[PDB]
């Protein structure tokens, strides 16, 4: 099971713990792994954006072309990433860099849950 | 990674399908895998509810000591039984028998991602 | 404004408030006023039902015609009755007989308040 | 009943009908009616966001002491706003300028829905 993995990262500690758990995953199924980190709508927001995609591709040790930048709202970009490399298993966190802790699911994550094209691995 | 997963099992097709992937990451880890089913508060009930929970026995195979029946909400039957396995993942469906299809995810699954004691893997 | 108001109850602490707050809400609007109460899946369960239901209709003060015992999965029955009303504002607890606080709404409210066809007054 | 309601508006349209609802509801409880829109972490940032505030005013008729900007998450400056102003009620779409049709309330919806000091009525 498993052949295709897809990470969605924020740079939050639940991110980090989700980028070992997906590299744990990723490890034991024999699958490819892929990390994909969204910027919302400049050379600014970019370069930041870029130095957390940089993190989640040292923390889970994936090829640059499996590493990827993509802009819009979070869980859109990130069910398009998944549709396109065909992802058998979403890992985010449960929560992210925006949490309050009065949602019972960050919404990035309640997004992709209920409508991701495969099973979703939370990460608390 | 995981040592003991725990799969929640309603008998639904999302979890028949949760079977599957908990018995896929069990032998992708090496893991001990614990199933379990909460049946709410007779003779009838307790029949009906050993049958799924054979079922569920069956589609992973896994020993009747790690086959778990359990009363209560749900949830609070699974989170339970979680920490005293040390879970350290449970896997269990996005929806399940009840499903209307009006939720953005089920009640049981809601509950159990907002107090798990580990990380959850959605199944649809 | 709100010509039809239904107010959805269980007989729970959070539903007696929301019969308060639904009365008040009829006489401020000069509103018709519907009380509903539904049961799940025999002379017992219906007995104890209409029993719920004489409360609220005690607390609100509505005719007998206009306070409806209904049967099967609590929101689709306050859903229906409501499009059968033609309801403008549906009144009910936040949470209700069967709060354990795990769920950030009760399970009925989200189901309502995802396919209400008119304004949901949530009452804590 | 309710003597003071507080109107959470982005601007979208949801929020054009919540104002519709929330200056209905002032006039049938005799209420102070309050509106505040806030606006997320510059002289650009705060010119959209008084004519948004603005555009709440025109559509409530409310005096300028009573329509407020604030600054932060939303959810969080509207339950600040609903404790200091002690709101007995407040009003709010049920989504916003944000939605994308995937979540089943919008996430700041969802927050004050958690934490809110009184009912929230939801307009859709
Ligand atoms: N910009 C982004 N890029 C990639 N993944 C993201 C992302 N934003 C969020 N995520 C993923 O979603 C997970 C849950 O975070 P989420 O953003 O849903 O909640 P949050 O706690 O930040 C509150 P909010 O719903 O207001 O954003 C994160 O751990 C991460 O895996
Ligand atoms: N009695 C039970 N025993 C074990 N696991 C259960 C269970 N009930 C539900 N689950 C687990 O929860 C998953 C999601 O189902 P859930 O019960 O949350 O939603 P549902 O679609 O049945 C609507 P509802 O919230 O009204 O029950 C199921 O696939 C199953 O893994
Ligand atoms: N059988 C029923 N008949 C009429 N209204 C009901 C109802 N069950 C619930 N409601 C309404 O829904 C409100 C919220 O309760 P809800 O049933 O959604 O959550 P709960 O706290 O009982 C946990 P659960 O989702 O497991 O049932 C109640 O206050 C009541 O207004
Ligand atoms: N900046 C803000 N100021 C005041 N009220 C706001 C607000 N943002 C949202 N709201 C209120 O919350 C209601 C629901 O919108 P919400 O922002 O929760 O969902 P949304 O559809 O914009 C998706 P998101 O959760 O991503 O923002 C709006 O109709 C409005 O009443
Ligand atoms: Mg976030
Ligand atoms: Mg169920
Ligand atoms: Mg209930
Ligand atoms: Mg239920
Ligand atoms: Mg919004
Ligand atoms: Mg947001």
């Amino acid at each position: 099971m498993f052949k295709t993995i897809l990470l969605a990262y924020d740079g939050s500690e639940h991110a980090r713990r989700a980028a070992e758990v997906a590299k744990a995953e990723a490890e034991a199924h024999g699958a490819r792994l892929i990390v994909v980190h969204a910027y919302e709508p400049l050379r600014r927001r970019l370069e930041r954006a870029e130095g957390v995609l940089e993190e989640a591709r040292a923390l889970t040790g994936v090829p640059k072309e499996d590493a990827l930048l993509l802009e819009g709202v979070p869980a859109e970009a990130i069910l398009q990433a998944a549709r396109a490399e065909k992802a058998d298993l979403i890992v985010m966190g449960t929560r992210g860099l925006g949490a309050l802790g009065s949602l019972f699911l960050g919404s990035q994550s309640q997004r992709v849950v209920a409508e991701a094209p495969c099973p979703v691995l939370l990460v608390r």
